[PDB]
């Protein structure tokens, strides 16, 4: 007799994602980001794309660092020539299957060949420009050497 089985599963989460619901190892995500800042990828802190790569002439990616973000928290986002319009300050967009870049150490919101983003009309909330989670570290580890 008796047989035994266990199981609920709660997710409990509204249709989209928030900021500080992002996690490394995820991808595919769902929000309303909020630009505030766009300004050029600035060297000495944060610093990757090239990794060794200079001689051929390559096509003229413009890429700057926009903060986006929600009333959670905000991560850093790189945007394309392309992008970075819509990644605009100031302006509201949304990120559909996009996914998360696990840096050394931290993450970022990113957008993969197999998403687009959506360009909403307006954000309509206050981004916490304090709960970063582009410099929040994630497990006890190294950071440079």
């Amino acid at each position: 007799g008796s047989s035994g089985s266990s199981g609920s599963t709660v997710k409990r989460k509204p249709v989209f994602v928030k900021v500080e619901q992002l996690k490394p190892g995820t991808t595919g995500h769902t929000l309303t980001v909020k630009v505030i800042e766009a300004n050029i990828v600035v060297p000495v802190t944060r610093k990757t794309r090239p990794a060794s790569s200079l001689s051929r002439p390559s096509q003229p990616s413009r890429i700057v660092e926009c903060l986006i973000g929600d009333e959670t928290g905000c991560i850093l986002f790189t945007a394309r020539n392309d992008q970075v319009d819509l990644m605009k300050p100031g302006a509201t967009v949304i990120l559909r299957n996009s996914r998360i870049d696990m840096f050394k150490g931290t993450m970022r919101l990113g957008v993969d060949k197999w998403g687009r983003i959506e360009a909403t009309g307006a954000a309509s909330f206050t981004v916490k420009e304090d709960n970063n989670l582009s410099l929040v570290e994630y497990e006890s580890g190294p950071s440079s050497g």
